[PDB]
């Protein structure tokens, strides 16, 4: 299938199921693995009868009695999984085949954070709530003893680990009506245009306005880097945060609010193999951009591409995010070619040279002032500066023995 998929999680008592229902009220398709697992073992089902054969009539299902045999034999766990997991997979596939093709699929995965599964998704929503609220809800609305609730809460991931992998960090400390409203806000303002953009292979562009550095750019970029590594499979030799948002945070600096990433591949054929998995991960291709602006006397730390005059070595591919909440450029460049080397060098050079950073900032401010919202005019005003910046960066690289 080719639908937008959203991972959803949160700690016990935070409102995972309530938020899932709120998204369902917006028309999302809910895939809940625990629900489906309990469904495939219901009375009269093939799955329940299969487990009776494998374990006897000691177990409707006596779930504690089954986990006791699965805690001890260690091969009983394998038998159990071989029975249950294919049935869950079949049911999930059926669900996905039975819904409209334009659907958004929300997958409730309670151990998403603990097992490092966030990079599997183009977008992850995590709900949280004040610990006192979660406690009140578990004790007074689910019956748990207080110390039991606190222990169960402590045994899961921290809110800090959750926050690190949440694209959308959603506070459910308030009323149920407030949660429904917040979920619909995220639906209308982010999920609907994300899905529509993906379906029409459109990208979400950021404004031309410079902003002060965002302290959250490193965490956002790590989520993106991980997602793209997973999507690229064997084809990404390396994946790197580049461009102005990759510089060390300096409040006196400024940049356009778009995150640039470079995927290094071994050839343009491999780049072309990335179209479908990058689209599934949230990044349509810009079909008519196939090169950077060439510079003469092109440079590389890889000898066979250094001091070359072949224009073909400036070719590339470029994708961008369809998610209007996180504009992102994804440049796909060939290992050792001049554009691939320069994207990495530019970050290291500007990190080491404050005067060059100041020069670049002044150029950007002039471009913003003269462009007055027009992206093309902004690009045109900036572009001549990159010729001298290219020469200076490579002078610095030669002097310091820079290697990527």
């Amino acid at each position: 299938h080719h639908m937008l998929r959203i991972g959803l999680t949160g700690g016990i008592g935070a409102g995972k199921s309530a938020l899932s229902s709120a998204f369902a009220q917006c028309g999302a398709v809910i895939v809940d693995g625990d629900v489906i697992a309990r469904e495939v073992v219901r009375p009269g089902t093939e799955g329940l009868a299969a487990l009776v054969e494998a374990f006897g009539r000691d177990i409707s299902l006596d779930r504690p009695a089954l986990a006791a045999k699965a805690f001890a034999d260690d091969a009983a766990r394998q038998t159990l999984n071989g029975i249950v997991h294919p049935l869950v997979g079949a049911r999930r596939a059926e669900i996905i085949a039975s819904v409209p093709a334009d659907s958004v699929v929300v997958e409730d995965i309670p151990l998403l954070v603990e097992s490092g599964m966030a990079p599997l998704f183009p977008l992850v929503v995590i709900v949280y709530a004040d610990v006192e609220v979660r406690l009140r809800r578990l004790v007074e609305q689910r019956g748990m003893a207080e110390a039991d609730a606190r222990a169960r809460i402590a045994a899961q991931a921290s809110d800090e680990q959750r926050r690190a992998v949440a694209d959308i960090w959603l506070d459910n400390s308030g009323s149920p009506a407030e949660l429904v409203q917040r979920a619909q806000q995220v639906w209308n303002e982010r999920i609907v245009p994300f899905a529509h953009n993906l379906s029409t292979r459109q990208i979400a562009r950021a404004p031309v306005r410079l902003v002060p550095p965002d302290p959250e750019w490193p965490a956002q970029a790590q989520r993106i880097v991980n997602r793209l590594k997973t999507a690229s499979g064997h084809r990404a030799l390396r994946v790197d945060h580049v461009g102005s948002t990759a510089l060390p945070g300096d409040p006196d600096f400024a940049a356009k609010d778009v995150i640039d990433i470079q995927i290094t591949v071994e050839s343009l054929a491999a780049a072309d193999e990335l179209v479908e998995p990058l689209l599934a991960a949230g990044y349509p291709r810009l079909e008519h951009i196939t090169a950077d602006v060439a510079k003469p006397d092109a440079r590389s730390t890889v000898e066979r591409y250094d001091h070359t005059g072949d224009p073909a070595l400036w070719h590339k591919r470029i994708h961008a995010s369809a998610d209007p909440g996180r504009p992102t450029n994804v440049h796909i460049r060939v290992d050792g070619w001049p554009g691939q080397q320069f994207a990495l060098l530019f970050v290291d050079w500007l990190t080491a040279d404050p005067d060059a950073r100041a020069d670049y900032l002044a150029v950007k401010r002039s471009a913003e002032q003269r462009a007055d919202g027009d992206i093309d005019a902004y690009v045109a005003v900036k572009e001549p500066w990159f010729r001298d910046a290219y020469r200076r960066a490579w002078d610095w690289a030669d002097s310091t023995g820079w290697k990527p």
